[PDB]
């Protein structure tokens, strides 16, 4: 089959960050992909699965703005929630009769009772994380719980990310069990030694590219939340990105990419992006902005340049500098090659990349933990 436009048109979209409704394009290929442009799109990439309408509920409400058609996805454990706002009802349902026709065309023993739980490690619209122990084994998982309301595929493993081990449901609710790192939160290692040397950062930088590229290329999907509270550390002292993310309702925005704040198309760049802000504050022991006004906080981001100290050696500030470029076109990492842009980064030479994945790297540092069940890092 070949991927042609079954819809497009203007919609109102919620910006995901700002409350108030935008103006966005919006193209609905055969492919499931809906993805919503600032202005009328140049006629002139690969499919990422973050627009995909597959395995997506549409729901009409008329709260809190009439003619509102709601689109809920499950994205591998977490629900996403794209709002979106038309003028006149008989545009809503030709838009979710075309969106629904998409997304029906692209079909082609373990209980609650068996872990311990110690902390909430996030809440949701949709439900919420928790750390939990299994009384079994007596390991450390984190359990996130899902809204049942709202086949073992465990090929998706990978060194460095937070691996999903398996998935149940209760009675009304989805749960899933993920591995939870003891090696402690790396903003709590950062904030401890206040600075990573050049070269720590550079394997700490290293072990994300692989994963970020693993993402990209086989998984094609964005991570899209980079940032230093979702990077946390094994027992060897490797790096284990998670997967805490759910959707809340009502700083923060510092991670965030230039096209992600003016909720234009975006792409595997902003990932680049939030690498950028995260290796930033490794070398700096600062974030790249930090003023609190969000309109101020918004437009240092957007408009405002990124300062380097002359601490910094030369190679980390090209790195930085091309990273955290406002255009994504113009930024390392956001051309076809992605993360080959990154790795061939004078930054990281001698760093030979099938080692990295293979953690054949020896950790800068090793977390004080006797075994995964050290609770030392939790206390
Ligand atoms: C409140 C409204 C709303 O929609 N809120 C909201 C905003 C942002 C997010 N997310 C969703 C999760 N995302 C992080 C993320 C990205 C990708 C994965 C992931 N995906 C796959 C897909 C297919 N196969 C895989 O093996 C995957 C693995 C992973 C993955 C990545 C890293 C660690 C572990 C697993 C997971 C999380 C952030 C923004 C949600 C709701």
């Amino acid at each position: 089959s070949d991927v042609a436009i079954v819809k497009e048109g203007w919609l109102h979209k919620r910006g995901e960050y700002i409350k108030t409704w935008r103006p966005r394009y919006f193209l609905l290929k055969n492919d499931g992909t809906f993805i919503g442009y600032k202005e009328r799109p140049q006629d002139v990439e690969a499919p990422l699965n973050n627009f995909s309408v597959a395995q997506c509920q549409l729901m009409k409400t008329e709260r809190p703005r009439p003619n509102t058609f709601i689109i809920r996805c499950l994205q591998w454990t977490t629900v996403i929630e794209r709002t979106f706002h038309v003028e006149t009802p008989e545009e809503r349902e030709e838009w979710t009769t075309a969106i629904q026709t998409v997304a029906d065309g692209l079909k082609k023993r373990v209980t609650m009772n068996e872990f311990e739980y110690l902390k909430l490690l996030g809440k949701g619209t949709f439900g919420k994380v928790i750390l939990v122990k299994e009384k079994a084994t007596g390991r450390y998982y984190a359990m996130k719980i899902l809204k049942k309301e709202v086949r073992v595929l465990q090929n998706s493993r990978h060194p460095f990310l937070t691996a999903l081990k398996y998935s149940f449901q209760t009675h009304d609710r989805l749960c899933f069990v993920m591995e939870y790192a003891n090696g402690g939160e790396l903003f709590f290692h950062l904030s401890r030694e206040r600075v990573f040397s050049e070269d720590r950062a550079r394997f700490y930088g290293a072990e994300i590219v692989s994963a970020l590229d693993y993402l990209h290329s086989e998984k094609n999907v964005v991570y899209r939340d980079l940032k230093l509270e979702n990077l946390m550390l094994d027992k060897d002292g490797h790096i284990k990105i998670t997967d805490f993310g759910l959707c809340k309702e009502g700083g923060t925005p510092e991670y965030l990419a230039p096209e992600v704040l003016e909720d234009n198309d975006y792409g595997r760049a902003v990932d680049w992006w939030g690498l950028g802000v995260v290796m930033y504050e490794m070398m700096c022991g600062r974030l790249p902005f930090y003023n609190q006004d969000h309109e101020k906080l918004f437009e240092l981001i957007l408009m405002e340049e990124i300062r380097f100290p002359r601490t910094l050696g030369p190679e980390a500030k090209s790195l930085l500098s091309g990273l955290l470029k406002k255009d994504p076109k113009q930024r390392l990492g956001g051309g076809s090659e992605d993360a080959k842009e990154i790795m061939q980064h004078r930054f990281f030479a001698g760093i030979v990349w099938q080692h990295v994945y293979e953690k054949k790297l020896s950790p800068p540092f090793k977390p004080q933990v006797t075994s995964e069940t050290d609770t030392r890092y939790f206390d």
